[PDB]
């Protein structure tokens, strides 16, 4: 019935972002600028309310010193960007349940995407899948093949 | 080369865990007990200093008694049926004392939902678009297909138990 | 040939822990959480099945009135921990015999370890050993027990 | 406020069957032992007298007829399996749980050299090391010597 208000996501990000993309301390003015952009507000409302929108990215960018943030639905890489991605666990974010129990969180660094994805596949997805299953064998093998593929791309820079 | 002290990871977890595995508030007593276990101190120390240990899992479990909450910290990444977890993966072989801890870790949450669904969601909603976003701007198109096959495979696995 | 299932050990601890580490009553929820950890299941399985693992420790810790349990193979002291140590009598715990006949049990308190050990040596080990030998290296071992007892007594006295 | 003898009896009625029997209720043999006059006096002493440190509950079999006996004296018997209780403080207080005030050690019918070797090697030595890692080195070495002494005594009769 009740979709969470945008302010619930803003408040959550003011607390979470400083822990994951900064060295602690309070939410920087730069992050507050991003949370208040009209575009950002509409992207965040869409994420909260629309079952077809699954993700939101908080991206911290530096230029040569100068820190900037941006909020958008699109999950992507940037050479001088470090990001936090939120994935909804259910189609809509319920105003009546805690927000943290409705999201999955992943961080995405400025490393080569081949390295970052290799690391997530090799160190998290592969053992988590094996832990459960120990078509399933065919999916275990595809995880292994994806891991190798990514390792090759990473080695071939 | 100076390795970060285990207190650096404890302090970080005290702040982060409540935002990700609880509904905010202070670090619960159950978490502090898990952070002070001798076994956990050992596991955390290996994570900080041993290039061969890539990961650490903070696992929050619930038991029916009304619910009893327990935490446990260990290197092994696994699923639990009434467990919601935070996994840390190191970006480099050792965690350096002289840089912020948050800059040296990758974080992923792992819920109590069916792992087929959890993994489908990470592959479909993060791994796929992150990869495609990068290659758009020769193994590469074959890895893109492999991600699509993995995605579909996890989708079918979930569908089969719904 | 048949190794006892981890559930045999869980059941035994559910009954025993409340009498030795609590004031009776039912197995606390804190103990049940410790008993179902994956790390704990693996440690307990290794204790039951592997000749090179001799012990398992059930450790009760207090924080701040907040009680936590943890199960692990390693025998150690903790400043606000009271523990129950099980030592196997044989290399492998046999499924076909009662579990209690296959274990030795020792409790290890939150007291200074000098005092705890002094007490076990002077009140149990010494008189047990003497009872047996009285009923060529044996007098030499008796002397070693007395030296150890003395040494532990002095270590405790030094921090009093 | 010193503990009454019934506090120790009740505790033994619950503990003994877990440690010296295969569970079940306290056998009549244990109840007979807890009501002997000699046992009652010894238990009373244990509770109240600073110079009595220990009490043993000893389970004996005769070819199987089961017998129990409670006495202060800690000793081995070839047909006996025992539970030893050691007081942590000079007297046992009624106002605190009795379990918090005792140390417990089981003592089996195995060769005493083997039982003692096992306690020293698997409990005392790592417990002491864990502490002195977090005169002490001389005691660590005496532990190792005792361990070795017991090992050799057991090997010699194998
Ligand atoms: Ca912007
Ligand atoms: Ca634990
Ligand atoms: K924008
Ligand atoms: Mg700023
Ligand atoms: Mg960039
Ligand atoms: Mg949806
Ligand atoms: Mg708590
Ligand atoms: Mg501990
Ligand atoms: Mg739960
Ligand atoms: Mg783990
Ligand atoms: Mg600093
Ligand atoms: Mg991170
Ligand atoms: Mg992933
Ligand atoms: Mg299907
Ligand atoms: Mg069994
Ligand atoms: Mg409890
Ligand atoms: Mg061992
Ligand atoms: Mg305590
Ligand atoms: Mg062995
Ligand atoms: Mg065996
Ligand atoms: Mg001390
Ligand atoms: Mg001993
Ligand atoms: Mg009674
Ligand atoms: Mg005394
Ligand atoms: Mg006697
Ligand atoms: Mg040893
Ligand atoms: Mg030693
Ligand atoms: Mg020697
Ligand atoms: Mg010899
Ligand atoms: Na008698």
């Amino acid at each position: 019935q009740n979709v969470a208000d945008v302010s619930v996501l803003q408040k959550h990000l003011r607390k979470l972002v400083p822990l994951l993309l900064e060295d602690g301390g309070e939410a920087p003015a730069a992050l507050e600028a991003a949370l208040e952009e009209k575009s950002a507000l509409e992207q965040m409302r869409k994420f909260l309310s629309d079952p077809q929108v699954h993700t939101v990215l908080v991206e911290r960018s530096t230029l040569k010193e100068f820190i900037s943030y941006n909020i958008n639905i699109d999950i992507h890489y940037g050479v001088k960007s470090n990001s936090l991605a939120f994935i909804k666990r259910t189609p809509v974010i319920d105003a009546d349940k805690p927000v943290s129990s409705q999201l999955r969180v992943l961080t995405l660094s400025e490393d080569s995407p081949y390295e970052t994805l290799h690391s997530f596949i090799s160190n998290a997805v592969a053992p988590f899948f094996k832990s459960y299953i120990r078509m399933a064998p065919s999916v275990e093998k595809k995880i292994a093949e994806l891991e190798m593929g990514l390792l090759h791309l990473q080695q071939n820079i």
